[PDB]
């Protein structure tokens, strides 16, 4: 028993984090196939970053231009070309520790981990989620530009995140592997809003489910609710709508503990209400809404991979 | 910036768990050089673990008894014996995969990552501290015996964990990699007791610091105060008496911020008097107490493993 913010291992990726150094930028690149994959303001400078042009910045620069290395080999740039916000480094070596490997883009509430890497060395891994307004709060120091955020699916490995820069207000935005930007951010240093993040409902009430699992029940009480009630007292807090494809996801949750869906509303609907009165769910004393109705399901059973 | 609860990378340490079983059980094992450790009560039934003589029942066993399996390739036992709590078993392959390591007892308060796996395989990595009353508050499943616990210092890989069994309580107890409970566990199916559990005051501490670095100040106040003074306050609380030496390893996060280790005391003091009035230190309602000093450092530097 027991429940725990747990990150994949991350032992499948490490292999494939690279330095990738252009004039005097140097950030962390994904290294698959033949394909090195790293953030284009790479080939910026600080100055440049204000207002980049970064067709004409990539027209200065040539394959001998980069320096990618992996740990301490050398690998030499053949091709070079730019998707959207990502640079594509076709080199001479395949990475012979390229694993199984898909690119997805994650939808808002879906979690994933992080290998924050700094000169392309790993250095520590964290589970985090999509916020609903497409940014993560993450921990990124300068230089770990190109970190990547993937999920595992047996033997497979799905990156779905790479980072590309923190905003002022300290959330940090990036792009897919194929270099389209999560939200309306741009690859630039300037003052860039991010809307209302609301809380992910379905994940909160995922996690209410795991607290009763683990023998946390305080908040199980005597009402119902319907679903336009709940979403109402719901978008009062900032609260995600639910949706019936919420109640769904969440009904293997509701067959093992026998808690209809509606009943675990009606439950955090008073706790929004009357809030916590000093007491705790799973050692929080806070609502948690980074985890999701899969990853409570596969921490509750046991699933591996290898 | 930011802050999250790290873990090391855990790709050094997925390839050193192999799958072990003995009769009909089977949990996790530690593959390091020619030698698999792994719990000692591998050699047990449901039935034995309520009263076990481990050694009347290792007099049963012979090498052949015991199936160890790396993935989809088995290993020939040679030898066997039993060191306190752990079993080695002496295997004919040496595992190709070990990485620099060192066998380390960690003490209370000292933080580190685990690896829970099943049947040999890993599924998931998180960070956790090691209670004043050593035990852990993890996420452990049946068969997850023999999941370690390991710090990395660079290149080498020190564990220090082994998990052994889950208490009626629901925390979880376990040994060193040389078979010496933490704490006094033991390994037997009964009641047993662990102490009063207390908050990491020195961790605390460094965790207040870590917020002022990341732009959370509001608990910052006028006062100013003793040791005696604090630790009297502390003891009310259930926590940690803070020593000369605690003061000593914050020193270069007093020196960053330029915030007396005192004066931190007496912020902490009033918030343990006044608690906090529904307000959130780096998105937290609770006082963290597992991140120690020096992973404030190493989460607020970058320092990465290779
Ligand atoms: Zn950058
Ligand atoms: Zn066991």
């Amino acid at each position: 028993s027991g429940f725990r913010k747990m990150a994949f291992p991350s032992g499948k990726v490490e292999g494939c984090m690279v330095q990738v150094t252009c004039g005097t930028t140097t950030l962390n690149g994904l290294w698959l196939d033949d394909v090195v994959y790293c953030p284009r303001h790479v080939i910026c400078t600080s100055e440049d970053m204000l207002n980049p042009n970064y067709e004409d910045l990539l027209i200065r620069k040539s394959n001998h231009n980069f320096l990618v290395q992996a740990g301490n080999v050398q690998l030499r740039v053949i091709g070079h070309s730019m998707q959207n916000c990502v640079l594509k480094l076709k080199v001479d070596t395949a990475n012979p520790k390229t694993p199984k490997y898909k690119f997805v883009r994650i939808q808002p509430g879906q979690t994933f981990s992080v290998l924050a890497c700094y000169n392309g060395s790993p250095s520590g891994v964290y589970q985090c989620a999509m916020r609903p307004n497409f940014t993560i709060k993450g921990s990124f120091l300068n230089g770990s530009c190109g970190s990547v955020g993937f999920n595992i699916d047996y033997d497979c490995v799905s990156f779905c995140y790479m980072h590309h820069m923190e905003l002022p207000t300290g959330v940090h935005a990036g792009t897919d592997l194929e270099g389209n930007f999560y939200g309306p951010f741009v690859d630039r240093q300037t003052a860039q809003a991010a809307g209302t993040d609301t809380t992910i409902t379905v994940n909160v009430l995922a996690w209410l489910y795991a607290a009763v699992i683990n023998g946390d029940r305080w908040f199980l009480n005597r009402f119902t609710t319907t679903l336009n009630d709940f979403n109402l007292v719901a978008m009062k807090y900032n609260y995600e709508p639910l949706t019936q494809d919420h109640v769904d996801i969440l009904g293997p949750l509701s067959a093992q503990t026998g808690i209809a869906v509606l009943d675990m509303c009606a439950s955090l609907k008073e706790l929004l209400q009357n809030g916590m009165n000093g007491r705790t769910i799973l050692g929080s004393a806070l609502l948690e809404d980074e985890f999701t109705p899969f990853d409570v399901v596969r921490q509750c059973s046991g699933v591996t991979f290898q």
